[PDB]
């Protein structure tokens, strides 16, 4: 493994020019979407940011205000994903989960269970930041029980650091997530929270081993995904981002399609926030553990300028 994206910055790049074809592209009665989508989707995030600026020096006018009344439906909320600042999109994603619309745990889920505490600090920075109250406790408002207590202990972000593995407490951990697991995730939830939560990833994977031979069978074997119980798809989501991140978020995007619904805001979210990050990985493990290609899927459940980008973004290549 080494984390890659699917895009990098555009060489030979000119701000200005890139920001005059968009300024044609929006230019009179009718949009340019196709010029739009393939400029935007073949620059990287820091140079649409340049790009910006560059519009706006040049014409006096806010490119995403432009944008916001040239464009509709998803492909807007596409485009518009695309230009927010990278160092932004994960606490927009989470400040919007938050604000209006009512219950929606499966984006808090999301982020919060597969970032690197790293990402977990910047972004609780960030929102404060932007938004001026505090993540934490936006979080605890909008949510109850013990979802809450472990997004909680999630955010922050401080588990044990990857250095000696102690196969006592490994077995220990292990068993008290054995009972824990036959009594549904249902009893002693303090307990299996401070194990999912503050112990390190190192030491987890082992833990999982050791279930596995205690019980004949793997800890996710003993949740449903289909099912509710915030909790357990929080505690699902901490098993599987803890053996990898990009699986668990191939994963997410292959049930975004699945069935009735393409789930696109899961699509444009992942898609859009692990662009320059991990898409490269997501992609290898989609392909593999899924058997379609990410691309294919795509082109296949979307439709539009919406999936021109989309796929733009994937990329038709390994
Ligand atoms: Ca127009
Ligand atoms: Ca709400
Ligand atoms: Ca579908």
């Amino acid at each position: 493994q080494v984390l890659r994206g699917t895009v990098t910055d555009f060489p030979g790049f000119d701000e200005r020019a890139d920001a005059e074809t968009l300024r044609k592209a929006m230019k009179g009665l009718g949009t340019d979407e196709e010029s739009i989508l393939t400029l935007l989707t073949s620059r990287s995030n820091a140079q649409r940011q340049e790009i910006s600026a560059a519009f706006k020096t040049l014409f006096g006018r806010d490119l995403l205000d432009d944008l916001k009344s040239e464009l509709t439906g998803k492909f807007e909320k596409l485009i518009v994903a695309l230009m927010k600042p990278s160092r932004l999109y994960d606490a927009y994603e989470l400040k919007h989960a938050l604000k209006g619309a009512g219950t929606n745990e499966k984006v808090l889920t999301e982020i919060i269970a597969s970032r690197t505490p790293e990402e977990l600090r910047a972004i609780k920075q960030v929102y404060e930041e932007e938004y001026g109250s505090s993540l934490e406790d936006d979080v605890v408002g909008d949510t109850s029980g013990y979802y809450q207590r472990m997004l909680v202990v999630l955010l922050q972000a401080n588990r044990d650091p990857d250095a000696g593995i102690d196969e006592a407490q490994v077995e220990q951990d292990a068993q008290a997530l054995f009972q824990a697991g036959e009594l549904k995730w249902g009893t002693d939830e303090e307990k299996f929270i401070t194990i999912f939560g503050t112990r390190s990833v190192s030491h987890l994977r082992k833990v999982f081993d050791k279930y596995m031979t205690i019980s004949g069978f793997q800890i996710e074997e003993t949740i449903d995904r289909e099912t509710s119980g915030n909790l357990e798809q929080l505690l699902l989501a901490v098993v599987k981002s803890i053996r990898s991140i990009p699986a668990y978020l191939a994963e997410t995007l292959y049930y975004a399609m699945k069935g009735a619904g393409t789930d696109d805001h899961t699509l444009i979210r992942v898609m859009v926030s692990r662009s320059e990050i991990d898409l490269f990985n997501i992609r290898k493990e989609f392909r593999k553990n899924f058997a379609t290609s990410l691309y294919s899927m795509i082109k296949g459940d979307t439709s539009g300028d919406y999936k021109k980008a989309l796929l733009l973004l994937c990329g038709e290549d390994d």
